[PDB]
């Protein structure tokens, strides 16, 4: 029925399905999401923010489709009209140890081209943020937030405007061979067949792999990123975005202070292994989904080596009063009484036998089935460059099935 | 939008509730409110799917919704044009003791299940075995189907189903009430409300003001596949003599719709409101049914019943031991693990499970309170009595909230 | 340093002891790892003396406990051991319980049980008058008794004639040097003591002792706990002797039976609740080794294939004691949940093999190959049951086995 | 009736309190009831057997009162009875100047007369320790290597020659108006303490004390540096600890035998006699999670309580902190040794008791619920302090 489908509505499968039907509009390309609208999982709960890209080493591959995806996001809401808000971001510097790590983000956020980057002292940080404290800061004012939810709907409009269709409540759970392909969805009848796929699972990125004849590797291990609400009261108390120093041996940015549309200002997120794939809560837990994240031999390497770092991330959020005295650090205004929990995001993290975190892409196939490719991971971050990451993605299956 | 109504519960409970509210007063503004993409995506949607005739419940009012919803829904059926098979219902006795609670005959001939005779006797179920009672008026149908038809109806009476909309909170604002969804900006406008929530009866209900009682408790109905080599070794219905303590059926064989012969299901605590799984554990779900006053008390007198139910769960081959004495051709190799349903069981504070019709609201004479009635049980057979109950809900919100 | 040493002062190490050193007055010593012997099955036991009504006619099993019961009354007039013989009465609940209790009748006068004798009807009232019952089985010989006091006196004779007692003695490794090729060492470091030949009987412990020579795992030591309830004080009129019920013949344990002690308390047990610990005499007791080493045996998953429903019954009874009070009133009604209390518990050295049988038999084994400690060092990993009643039964023959296994 | 005192404990603390008692009064018949079979066989018997010097302890204060007095008996209790020991430096090394600011404050606190505290530059730390690094430290070298279950049983062996230690004693209930035991007919009747150590608030609820303030054990793991690369390690090498904490951290600790024990560590032990990690008991955990006091401590110390547990789950972490002071161990140089489980008293707040406590019902009881730190080398400074106590209570 269809030519090729993309597995996932997430804003990775969107922007890639919106890409290839522009460029080749003669193509009848689908789209096959497990739930009931786009964006309900990764690019539905995230930060909202948008990256200049400054964490990311230069000449890598994810310090260019971030700088890249970043200028494509901005002039794609001016065409479509989306609601953005340009707020400053300022990676602040509590210690003389953190600012050796904010002089090395400085040379390498320079080094990436971002627009407009100047180092600040302690002087000039309350003329930015009046209520944070630090002894240094780096002020990115090009960076912005948006709601990635929205940018997800919107390329799903323009993907079926183009002749796409989206087929939302398709739980993909089989493929079949018969257009050779044939792929089958939690109901029954509920069938498409085409000719090739390309999957965007997310959190069941390997799940979805295992389903054609690729090994376990990568395997997607989910790590919650829970949020603080900050009261209406003290709102007015951060304008911008507030980021720390984070451990440059972990991808993730560290419990950041962010701004959003509604006028609400949010405290996260955090690094919480979840005890689920989709565990927004922590009560939620599958027995059978960490038994083999246990039995996974790449998750004792990295337990092995950095347990302490994820256990006190577990300490601050058991007792929130921990998290207050960190976040103190920067706006020492807040105390218990003004916050309350929000919701949480889980990240798909992708990680080796060796227990590495990948920040890369993993493309894998069977080894009629085989030969149904898996986009096992994207590397981060994947809303801001999700433009730049499609272009990409929409040129490996290009001379992967001969387009 | 703004309504005069709201039903928040796509079951089969919800939209016959709904439906029958519209047919009665077509000039009502009823809306329905349902957290999933589609109706009958729980309970409606995973249920054994035999249309009951009341033959173990006679003087209440279970056994006469039962009859009455039964012979409400072959006449739906017909009408509608919806296939149905009347396999028919086989109850064998196998000890001596199953006898004398077999002779649930004399119960089932006073709630007039026509055509109900004390059977054992020949094979005329071939290969089933044991020493009966047939009632040819006991059929099979695809009740989460049967729901979508009472949506159809619902929403051809000017009704609008409301898909997505998980209900969170419910304040004040002609319309003195207002309903919050889960995602933000989604708000519905009504005058008076009506849940039928089923696994969530307790939690929709805290949310106006009225108390935990009585709780819902998850009973995980597992069920077992006869594979298509063996699948005519069951023509009909065959439901074993249950124990009349308890509102569980037992383990029967059951035909569907497309062919298969589903063994179950069976009664396991789950660890999760909507725990369809065995290793799927919420520890707030978890911790709060344990702590809840009325489980231990429960658990004191019943916890062995609830163990050979999951001892035969982990070890399937203690359960075909059970299912020979009534078909002994079926060994581990002819059976499967498949799907399951998950019970909003009732029970009160003393630990008795209920089985009537629990109406609750709130206190204080509010706005919240006394426009939002909520149905925190329903009795059982559920899905055949849909169409029973419904006229009785009908009539209980026309009192409550009062309707021209 | 020594000829022999005979590990573990239970009853039966330390009859084998006993009776080793006065059939060859051998310098032999006993390791005991606890302060005092008889300080886990020997000294958590019911103190009951059966006669061999349960047991297969014409086996080792039956032949050692009559055997072992005429010895120990022998024994106990011998040595001025206080003893109580009261009687055992078996009474069966309903009609399927009467089917076998007559065979057990047949069962047990084929190996001259003195004197078994059927009762129904009124004359119970005449043994136990607050028992009912539609039939019983009445053994006038069954006696009680302090085996703990009995394993205590077993180790007196043997240092009467020559023998050492080696008390905190936790043998920790089997290592070789001549004349004295093994050294046995302790946990306390220094504690050494060389011998030529070893015997074990660990008890809860058979098959890791076992295992610091070269024997397999199998058959494995697999925990159960036997809880007892202790019958208040205000009504141990109501119990005269010990009331048994018809156990299920497919299993080794007796069941939940009113036994009375000789201080004059009546306890109500023992049940079989699978222990989280080789020695967790209590609920909450867990090793998480000892734990995820007896699901890990091949046995275990295999037992539990087919027998999990008789243990979750014995675990939902033991939490909630108002069902275990609902099956005692079965035989005496009078009993409610205010009349008992929580005791003491023993727990069982249940050896499995690896098809999940539960073995009642001997079982003896060494080491593989020709060297030092696989053919001096037997491991007695299983004796029949009832160990304590067959103790002087048991220990000739553990003798005879030692006397062939080492030449002596 | 038999004896008219009582002495419940066994430990180091017991057995000098029950052996001063009978010196100031040799007319008094006196007893000793262990539950165990030998003396010191928990807490006295599982410790790093150092005789402290007292740097840490604040002056004024009572602990830094005992142990420095405590110390000097000690010595001479070891020379009149010729034990065993070895005086080696403690030497309290830092690493960065973060660590020299509390070392610094270490020094001050010693200066609670301390004897012979010299302060350690740099080069002159080879010549005391060569195989240790480090920027500044302080060195002592009067600290001790001792046995502390061997002078335990000599406290006991005097008390048994001044007139008996009744062993295998597990006293059970209460009842010279009765000790029971654990067997049934063991008993002893007297006139007037208990000293248990991971017990002493199990036997002071035995006669309607308050639970507070519980015992919350605290499991001390060591590591034995290999056989091969025992000479690494001349005297004692300890880190500069965080005031917050009683723990003074995993330190270098030779033993009379030549081995060297790499600990202890502060894991929070599930059961009250868990000297393993598997060894756990769910009535003992319903009793520490339950208790007030503990989510107000662990609201607030939860961080440093995890990563002890993760540095004992994994020693890839814990030799990579003390390569920061002698850098030539590798993991298979280390191997898992035995451990001690530490009786920390916490109050019903949360704070860790570290100064007497005495709770009676009702009046001949006296449960010693707590003692000051450390107790092994303040054995005999407690013992006279104890012994002050129980003849108020009309000796
Ligand atoms: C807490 C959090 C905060 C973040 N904040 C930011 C931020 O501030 N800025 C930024 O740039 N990035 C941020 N990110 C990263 C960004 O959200 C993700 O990198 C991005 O959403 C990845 O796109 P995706 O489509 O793969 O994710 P997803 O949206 O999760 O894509 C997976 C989709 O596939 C569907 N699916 C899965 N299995 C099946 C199946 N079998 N059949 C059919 N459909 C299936 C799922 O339902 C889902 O819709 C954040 C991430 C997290 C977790
Ligand atoms: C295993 C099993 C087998 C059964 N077999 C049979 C049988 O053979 N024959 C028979 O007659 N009956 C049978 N029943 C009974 C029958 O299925 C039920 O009695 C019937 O489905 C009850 O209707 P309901 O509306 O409560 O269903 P439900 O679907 O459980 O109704 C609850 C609905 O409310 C929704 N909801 C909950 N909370 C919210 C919220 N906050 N906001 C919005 N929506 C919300 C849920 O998504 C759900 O759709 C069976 C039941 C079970 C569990
Ligand atoms: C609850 C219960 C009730 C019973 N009731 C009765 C009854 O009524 N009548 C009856 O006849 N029989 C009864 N028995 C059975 C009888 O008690 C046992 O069969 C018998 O006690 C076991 O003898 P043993 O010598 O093997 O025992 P144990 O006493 O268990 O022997 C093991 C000994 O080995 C020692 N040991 C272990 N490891 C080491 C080591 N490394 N170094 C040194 N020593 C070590 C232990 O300390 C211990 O003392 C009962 C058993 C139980 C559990
Ligand atoms: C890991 C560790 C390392 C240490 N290192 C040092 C060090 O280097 N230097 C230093 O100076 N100090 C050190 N200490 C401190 C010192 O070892 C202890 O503080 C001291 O032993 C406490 O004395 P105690 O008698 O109360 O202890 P314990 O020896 O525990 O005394 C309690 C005794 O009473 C018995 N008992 C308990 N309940 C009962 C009962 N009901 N009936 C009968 N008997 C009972 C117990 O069996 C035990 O024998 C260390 C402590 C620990 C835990
Ligand atoms: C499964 C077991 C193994 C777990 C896997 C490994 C998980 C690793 C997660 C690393 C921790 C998350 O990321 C970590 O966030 C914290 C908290 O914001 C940052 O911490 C930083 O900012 C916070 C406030 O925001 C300051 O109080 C803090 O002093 C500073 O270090 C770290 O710089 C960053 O490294
Ligand atoms: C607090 C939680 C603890 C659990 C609470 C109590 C839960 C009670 C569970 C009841 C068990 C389910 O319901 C129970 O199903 C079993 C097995 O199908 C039926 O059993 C019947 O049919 C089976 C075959 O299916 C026959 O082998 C059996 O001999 C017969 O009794 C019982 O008659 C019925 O009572
Ligand atoms: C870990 C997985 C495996 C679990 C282990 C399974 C072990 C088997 C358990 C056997 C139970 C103990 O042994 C069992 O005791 C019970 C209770 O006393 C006896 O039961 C008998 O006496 C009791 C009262 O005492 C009566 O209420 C009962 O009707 C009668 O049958 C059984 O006849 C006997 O079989
Ligand atoms: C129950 C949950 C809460 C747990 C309760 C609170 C437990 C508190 C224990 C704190 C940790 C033990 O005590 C802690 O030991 C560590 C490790 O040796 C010391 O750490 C010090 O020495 C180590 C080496 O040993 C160095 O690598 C380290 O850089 C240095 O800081 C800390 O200075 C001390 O504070």
């Amino acid at each position: 029925d269809y030519d090729l489908v993309v597995v996932g509505g997430g804003i990775v499968g969107a922007a890639s399905a919106r890409e290839i039907v522009l460029r080749h509009p003669s193509l009848k390309v689908a789209v096959l999401e497990k739930e009931c609208k786009l964006a309900k999982h990764q690019s539905g709960h995230n930060s909202g923010v948008i990256h200049a890209g400054i964490y990311y080493k230069p000449g890598t591959l994810k310090a260019r489709l971030c700088v890249e995806g970043m200028h494509l996001a901005y002039a794609y809401l001016d065409e479509k009209k989306i609601p953005y808000k340009k707020t400053g971001k300022l990676i602040v510097a509590t210690d003389e140890k953190e600012v050796k790590l904010l002089k090395d983000l400085e040379k390498r956020g320079i080094a990436n081209n971002v627009p407009d980057l100047r180092m600040i002292e302690g002087s000039e940080i309350q003329e930015i943020e009046p209520y944070c404290q630090g002894v240094m800061a780096l002020h990115s004012p090009h960076t912005g937030i948006v709601d990635w939810g929205l940018v997800t709907e919107h390329y799903g409009q323009d993907f079926k405007q183009c002749g796409g269709d989206i087929y939302l409540d398709f739980n993909v759970s089989k493929f079949t061979e018969t257009y050779p392909v044939t792929i089958h969805g939690a109901k029954p009848g509920q069938t498409v067949r085409t000719k090739n796929v390309l999957t965007c699972g997310g959190l069941q990125s390997d799940l979805l792999a295992e389903k054609t004849g690729c090994p376990r590797d990568p395997r997607i291990v989910p790590f919650r990123g829970e949020y603080l609400l900050l009261t209406k009261e003290k709102q007015h108390m951060v304008k911008g975005n507030i980021y720390p120093v984070p451990d440059p041996r972990f991808p993730f940015l560290g419990v950041h202070f962010t701004p959003r549309m509604d006028g609400s200002i949010w405290l996260g997120p955090n690094a919480v292994l979840a005890l689920k794939r989709e565990g927004y809560t922590w009560g939620d837990i599958n027995l059978f989904e960490l038994f083999d994240a246990l039995r996974y031999p790449g998750f004792v390497k990295m337990a092995s080596k950095y347990i302490g770092f994820g256990l006190s991330e577990m300490s601050k959020s058991w007792f929130i009063n921990l998290q207050i005295k960190a976040l103190q650090k920067y706006i020492p205004d807040i105390t218990e009484y003004d916050i309350q929990r929000g919701p949480a995001g889980v990240r798909a993290q992708a990680m080796d036998l060796d227990g590495n975190l990948v920040d890369d892409f993993v493309f894998d196939r069977g080894q009629a089935l085989a030969k149904v490719l898996h986009c096992r991971n994207a590397p981060s971050p994947g809303a801001t460059s999700s433009l730049a990451i499609a272009k990409m993605i929409a040129d490996k299956i290009e001379n992967e099935f001969s387009i």
